[PDB]
């Protein structure tokens, strides 16, 4: 089996953010084996990430900040503290 990893950078539309919300994380683990990896589990219909990431995509960069093992409201906190641009590496189980 094999994973795919690619960087995105996305940019910040207001009234918008950038258009994707996360679950996961040291404290709240989105599955059932009980891994703790941040997940994208929701992405904006047209927003600033369409056609980009994907749902139960996995996040393991923001912002050259790593994403490994965190709580999920810190990884929440690198996402709102981004500028116009947030900057996200991911890795797809495709």
């Amino acid at each position: 089996m094999i994973w795919e990893q690619h960087t995105v950078t996305l940019h910040r539309a207001p009234g918008f953010g950038f258009g994707i919300a996360i679950s996961g994380g040291r404290d709240n683990p989105h599955f059932q084996s009980g891994e703790t990896s941040i997940v994208i589990s929701d992405v904006l219909k047209g927003g600033p990430a369409e056609g980009q990431l994907q749902e139960n995509d996995r996040v393991a960069m923001v912002n050259g900040v790593s994403m490994d093992n965190v709580e999920h409201a810190f990884a929440v906190q690198q996402l709102r503290k981004s500028g116009k641009n947030a900057k996200i590496t991911i890795r797809r189980k495709k």
